[PDB]
């Protein structure tokens, strides 16, 4: 039995201070670079333990000891994602009655059919790139951004942000976008009572009467219409639960379509900026992903076939997801009174966060190499340890979008292999902002054309 270390304290605030800042999971990294593979993190009414290695986030991720947790940045998100799959325990009736109903939705499978509306989206960003002028760059994650959400609206619901056609950003992902700002913004708050924060309480009440209005009237609309389109909501009106038998009710089908469009603004369009990022930072790597572009996407419009034969840009994406998991975190419980590692005692209830940037560092695993980019490490599944790579999370609980995020970043970042060289014209510093989700801000690029029609 071992006594885990503990990062600085502030009084009676414990280590609550330590969030009080932009980049708080790099402030975490940092901390388990100093203290180890765990740390207790202390603030008024809350304590849980970061895992950092392999060695305990292999135990951490049985099942039938740990079930997961919503961290406070889930509990806020929920005020507005309600009990959609992402922020619901896993005992609420709709969590598995929803994720019977959508698992068919998400399988590769279904990746056939999204595929059509998948290269529509593609089809604009690179048209966007080709028509840019000699003097112009492209704003990576701006345009990465574009894409995934207008994807996840076109599969999501047959509906079109048409994001390409514009700078400001459409009312509900203005509304979205400011309540996931006050949601990850509220973690840190030290005295969050204080009458200071009255208007963002307001304008936070406020964003969450758009979202739900606005994704109100789109399931209506929808039911009105009687339209058939092959889309989730389409799947979510006709759906049963072969368990229960029920469909779900239109308030937690809006909950699950809020949820899609957080997860397709944050996460794959961090994935793809990360993935661009690497490869312009490693020109060996960039020249082996454009190789295989070319000999595989041979028709002007890509396949599903193809797509599932870009095996090296596959590799590049896992790569990516390794050194920088866009969503860096997730919470566990312990189900049970239990014993971590041999050495640290847990309660039923106590809490664990497991920093998924830090496994993803762990030289016991990846080697002396380990802030390399070198996609061959994931050449072999079975040559990698059991819970060393947790980018999706683990178990039942696991990202349901998966199969979604990797077909559309394959398509694109294929695409963008094919029709583009690119130049690092700026010699671009990382520098990764956290919103719900982490992002290279003020990445830019050039890209010169290789010509190839469409
Ligand atoms: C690279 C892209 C993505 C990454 C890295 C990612 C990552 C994750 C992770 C780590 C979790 C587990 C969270 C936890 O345990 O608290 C999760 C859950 C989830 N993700 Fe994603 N995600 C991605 C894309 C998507 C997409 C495109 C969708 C839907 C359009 C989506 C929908 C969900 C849902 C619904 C859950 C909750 C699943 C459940 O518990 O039933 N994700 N995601
Ligand atoms: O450690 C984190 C990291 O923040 C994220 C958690 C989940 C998350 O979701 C996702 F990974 F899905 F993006 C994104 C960021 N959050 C913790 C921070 C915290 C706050 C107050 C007391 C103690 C600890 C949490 O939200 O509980």
């Amino acid at each position: 039995i071992k006594e885990m270390p503990q990062p600085k304290t502030f009084g009676e605030l414990k280590n609550l201070p330590l969030l009080n800042t932009d980049k708080p999971v790099q402030a975490l990294m940092k901390i388990a670079d100093e203290l180890g593979e765990i740390f207790k993190f202390e603030a008024p009414g809350r304590v849980t333990r970061y895992l950092s290695s392999q060695r305990l986030i292999k135990e951490a991720c049985d099942e039938s000891r740990f079930d997961k947790n919503l961290s406070q940045a889930l509990k806020f998100v929920r005020d507005f994602a309600g009990d959609g799959l992402f922020t619901s325990w896993t005992h609420e009736k709709n969590w598995k009655k929803a994720h019977n109903i959508l698992l068919p939705s998400f399988s590769q499978q279904a990746m056939k059919g999204y595929h059509a509306m998948m290269v529509d989206i593609a089809v604009q960003l690179v048209q966007k790139w080709e028509r840019l002028n000699a003097d112009e760059h492209i704003e990576v994650p701006e345009d990465m951004t574009r894409l995934t959400l207008d994807t996840i609206g076109l599969c999501g619901f047959n509906y079109r942000f048409n994001s390409f056609y514009r700078d400001q950003p459409h009312p509900f992902i203005t509304s979205m976008v400011r309540a996931l700002d006050e949601a990850m913004n509220k973690l840190q708050r030290a005295n969050p009572d204080d009458p200071a924060y009255d208007e963002n309480k307001r304008q936070f009440q406020e964003d969450i009467k758009v979202m739900n209005d606005l994704v109100d009237k789109i399931i209506a609309d929808r039911k009105a219409s009687g339209e058939q389109s092959d889309d989730l909501l389409t799947h979510m009106l006709n759906g049963k639960d072969p368990e229960t038998g029920e469909p779900l009710d239109d308030e937690n089908i809006r909950y699950q379509i809020i949820t899609f469009l957080i997860a397709g603004h944050e996460t794959t369009s961090g994935l793809l900026s990360f993935a661009l990022y690497f490869l312009v930072k490693n020109p060996h790597v960039l020249q082996k992903a454009a190789e295989e572009a070319a000999r595989v996407l041979v028709d002007p419009v890509p396949s599903y076939k193809q797509v599932k034969q870009l095996k090296y840009v596959g590799m590049v994406l896992n790569e990516a997801l390794r050194l920088w998991p866009t969503a860096p975190a997730f919470s566990l419980y312990a189900k049970e009174d239990t014993v971590l590692g041999g050495e640290y005692p847990l309660e039923k209830g106590d809490e664990l966060m497991v920093l998924i940037p830090q496994l993803h560092r762990d030289k016991t695993i990846w080697g002396d190499d380990v802030e390399e980019f070198r996609p061959e490490r994931f050449e072999n599944p079975s040559a990698i340890p059991q819970h060393a790579f947790k980018p999706f999370g683990n178990g039942q609980r696991a990202c349901i979008g998966q199969q979604f995020a990797l077909h559309e970043a394959t398509l694109v970042l294929g695409m963008m292999l094919k029709h583009f060289d690119f130049e690092d014209h700026t010699n671009y510093e990382l520098d990764i902002k956290e919103t719900l989700t982490l992002k290279p801000e003020g990445f830019v690029v050039k890209a010169k054309s290789k010509k190839i029609p469409l």
